[PDB]
């Protein structure tokens, strides 16, 4: 950890002279040569086990970020803040449709479902068991009000329009923001919003790829290129839709949540050992998926702490169509 | 507000008003920068989203004397130093060209241009490319007639100007290109602008814009305390001092193609540049102004002011080696 936590401050630091130009000009230019380069390339790129889950990310297994109101906000607490800020910023109302995009395990899903029983509330993922996990809980606690397709979302047409979409952690898989953006604005109805959650760093996108031959990060965490966008970065994609409004919260959110994360896994460990060797085979395997874990969750909370929190950071976009 | 009194009178120095302004600076960048990413977003974007319920816009120098302050195109708007030893002339030209070149003019292309002013941009795209039949737009009877005659002494059949007022022109024709340099700190609504212009965009035509801001917040021209003379004297009359990255929220009509910034010092240098031929000729100015004006008070009245005005303009612009104030330049595509 000690060390790990020190390995990373340094892959911050020259991640940080990287992306930073000594002049305005510079600066926003690189970024406007990032995002035209986006546009060559595909809308994206072309499984967890549910019992780990269940001890990592908390009661609705949200595999994003929550919002953390002062640091004894529980973990499951923040899972609520957080998407309750969603319902708000997407001007949510009882009785609409809701598409909901990358359900995941429909933490989000059964949230507005619950929340707003007027709500018709359909949900895609590319995962059987995400599906059926979720229409678990909908017999559980009678929620005739959800409904889950099952498709990829970078290939699903739809004749189906709906008044909010929703897109969280979506974004941080796909290459082309452009293709994306303009598929699902033909998913927006007559005077519908799109909600769009993205990790980012405040000043500069990038791709993930070594900084120097010595930097172990971008190949054991990322292992394919992804994009780290910036903030700001979607305000170049407006062609098809247009934006509303704009937010971004603060670092200490993710970096709390790993925070949260490392400590039930590490609280848990036993049991997490137990999981991972039934599903992976082996004790070494195991001993080494704890291991990936826990340098993801020690490493990231340490990069979204950076500066407390001005560096990278949690950016919201609300959009309404063409 | 005595202290205006004495200034006209000579009594204060041009280094007062630079380190009046320099106090200035330094209020208005403590009120606009927020200490999180979050709050500044918010500034920023209810200070954007404020814009849009407002009027589009609210509701005359001499000749001789552009002449002598300004380049013998008489760009009121700024120019390109690409080094501090460039003139006026060359930095308005070196500006020009840069703009011909980022908004892809190519010969034949119809050019609208808004806020013309005296026509150089309109001029000097004319003369450049005798395939573009350019229109200017300017509501000033003086600025109409002197292209008009500039259109007899160079033989350009290649040029027009409607004399009309932007915030209320209304066509349908449309043009290749369009610019609007310099014209949008005139205006605060810039949506029910950015709205009334798309519609003279034909198709795959291109708007061009460029327009002074600071590089972080937006703001409108209020005094910041009660020891705020620089706004009220010199604007009557809010006017909006827009955001670097403003106009990427004003995206319904118009799509971004790109966007770029250039450093405050070009207008900083400028700025500089106009004082000296201002101050080279300052009797001709008296004459021009005493004659002009009707008294040699309200002469001392306003040469004073643009002596301020070229002052503090080029002290703000280079706050932080010209990246607080700035340009932004970005050019859309018809949505
Ligand atoms: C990686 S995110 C995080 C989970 C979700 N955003 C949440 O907050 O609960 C999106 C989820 O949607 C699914 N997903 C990812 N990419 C997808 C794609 N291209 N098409 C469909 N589902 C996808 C994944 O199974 C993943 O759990
Ligand atoms: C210095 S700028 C543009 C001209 C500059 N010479 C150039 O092309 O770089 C300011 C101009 O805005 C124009 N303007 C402002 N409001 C206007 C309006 N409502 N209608 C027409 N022109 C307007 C004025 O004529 C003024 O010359």
């Amino acid at each position: 950890d000690e060390e790990i936590r020190g390995m990373m401050k340094i892959q911050v630091q020259k991640r940080l002279k990287w992306g930073y130009k000594p002049t305005h000009e510079q600066q926003l230019a690189q970024l406007v040569t990032f995002a035209q380069s986006l546009k060559g390339m595909e809308m994206a790129e072309e499984e967890i086990p549910l019992p780990f889950l269940h001890i990592m990310c908390g009661k609705t297994l949200k595999f994003s970020p929550g919002y953390f109101k002062d640091e004894s906000t529980t973990l499951d607490e923040s899972e609520v803040y957080m998407m309750d800020l969603y319902c708000e910023r997407a001007q949510i109302k009882d009785g609409q449709s809701i598409l909901d995009l990358g359900c995941g395990h429909g933490s989000l899903t059964l949230h507005v479902a619950q929340k707003y029983r007027g709500c018709k509330v359909t949900g895609i993922t590319n995962s059987v068991s995400q599906k059926e996990f979720i229409m678990d809980q909908c017999k559980k606690l009678d929620l005739s009000n959800v409904e889950i397709i099952l498709e990829d979302v970078t290939k699903f047409e739809t004749e189906i329009t709906y008044d909010r979409i929703f897109a969280v952690a979506l974004i941080e898989a796909m290459k082309n923001y452009e293709l994306f953006l303009k598929k699902v604005s033909t998913w927006i109805a007559q005077d519908g919003l799109l909600f769009v959650e993205h990790h980012c760093h405040k000043v500069f996108a990038y791709q993930y790829e070594p900084l120097d031959e010595d930097d172990w990060y971008t190949e054991y965490i990322f292992p394919g290129t992804l994009v780290m966008s910036s903030s700001s970065i979607l305000l170049y994609f407006q062609e098809d839709v247009s934006v509303v409004n704009h937010w971004t919260l603060s670092g200490k959110h993710p970096s709390l949540g790993f925070k949260q994360w490392l400590k039930r896994l590490d609280d848990n460990i036993d049991e997490v050992k137990e999981i991972f060797e039934s599903f992976y085979g082996s004790k070494e395997k195991a001993m080494k998926f704890i291991t990936y874990w826990r340098v993801f969750c020690i490493a990231h909370s340490q990069m979204y702490s950076t500066n407390n929190g001005e560096e990278w950071m949690l950016s919201q976009v609300l959009f309404k169509k063409k």
